[PDB]
């Protein structure tokens, strides 16, 4: 008939490497596993590749927020965030959006709608801030308030314009 | 019974990561997701590891014609497309394809058939653009018309040729 | 109807790349997998590619302890495990936590908990560990046996954690 | 009750990043591709990204052998194999193996089995492979053909044996 019984995949394993040796009794082979897992397995590990190959508010208030809360605060003068603090978060935003998704936004536009400058703009950033965060940073930091704060509300409509459709 | 309900997958996260701290209201934890969310995702990042470890036509007409759109006009002298413009798409092009396709069609060759020259080229320049894009785009730069857009014409052939078998 | 058959995947190529050439009659053409097998191929993949861009106790008793297994061990005094070792294989528990999980933690404690400072303590230790893994461990070797043991053993009961949470 | 009709996904997007532009009426779209289609993207991007990041018998009768058909070849004298070329190829055989693999058999032995020396051997020269193949290709050059071909055929051996167990 077979065995009465599986094994079930190590979760230790599923969020990367179980480093328990021999003394664990979960499966850490692949072939036995179940989909679900295999997809949850590989979600974390992209996450890990991901991290690992990146360049360089961790307070609990910030954390809450995240970077779009931290954001959206500094416009609003509440919480208080500083005009640094709005800027690394704004760097953070940068890095997590991709251009390619501006430009198919950017093609449905009317020929010299002035939404295709702000585009533009918001592109030129990310960019800037692919090649060196740093640099970008400092240079957000020397922009006034209020212009900061107007490419930031930008940057977060975008931002959530392109996860809603 | 359990609860009535079970939270959705939160579609920032699905793209990358969500940056809206606690305040966010979707599932971010990958046990609880249906698998083609988690393979969605998996698409995602791939996409931005991949372009994170990239090494360096951005207007409406180009866009929409696409690389490929932008090497056949080059070839039909239409849509406004110079030589340099047409060198470094067909660097991106080269970037695109890989060497052990055309190798696996190269085979399939009776021997001195003339296709195996023109594989072979392609395939030393596919590694010329991978050591340097930048060398081989002046190299390409370099060629008269007539021979760059036979070059062209083939590595648009083969592309085309790998994804319709 | 058909053919009477399909071609199976080739197990070697589930495991990374297959090198057998074209001696080798089993599928190699990914749309034609079945979905078991792309999943179990994904992983293996990211195993290498996460494995390929690391940066730098192998014997039979360790290995079967595991890194889990040794840090126990020299808490407890047992099996001969030295206090280099048990800094090295402390490194690779560090590796393999990720600050992000320690920080959804920290955010679920009353305000100066005395947990909160012990999650810091780890958080520090892993972005020390991820700069320089080799500084990290020197830095470990100098604590006195009793405030290490301490802390490998707070990151120990966190690592359980997160994993059974 | 909806559309008649669903788009398909773009073939050459489930090969990498469609060069088509907007003149393509297929899905680019990941939120509405079939599970089938994201896992074999997924294999096709992992591949990619794996190529991207690797440090450096390209002919009709090697590619048609494969690495483990030139090594075979080599180890009888047949297909005209130079020890150069059985040199390179042994490296690229190194680069497929993972030493993980090789110690869960190790773990296997009796003490002191001869076996355990040459498992110890093959992952000497992974890790050897991995920090520079170059240099790891010159000492296999330098070694005594008999010896060479004991040790090509000792880790042919554990290739198979970890894929067929």
């Amino acid at each position: 008939l077979g065995s009465m019984s599986r094994r079930n995949p190590c979760k230790f394993e599923i969020r990367g490497h179980c480093l328990n040796g021999k003394r664990c009794h979960f499966s850490h082979n692949y072939f036995e596993w179940p989909p679900h897992a295999l997809l949850v397995r590989q979600n974390f590990m992209l996450n890990r590749i991901l991290k690992s190959m990146d360049k360089s508010l961790d307070r609990t208030e910030e954390y809450a927020l995240g970077v779009v809360g931290v954001l959206e605060s500094y416009i609003g003068s509440i919480n208080n965030i500083t005009k640094q603090s709005a800027c690394v978060a704004m760097s953070k935003l940068l890095t997590e959006l991709n251009s390619d998704d501006i430009k198919k936004l950017r093609d449905n536009e009317e020929l010299n709608s002035p939404k295709i400058r702000v585009y533009n703009t918001v592109i030129s950033y990310i960019e800037s801030n692919r090649k060196n965060n740093k640099q970008t940073i400092h240079l957000l930091k020397r922009l006034p308030a209020d212009v900061l704060k107007k490419t930031i509300k930008n940057t977060l409509d975008i931002h959530k314009s392109i996860t809603i459709n």
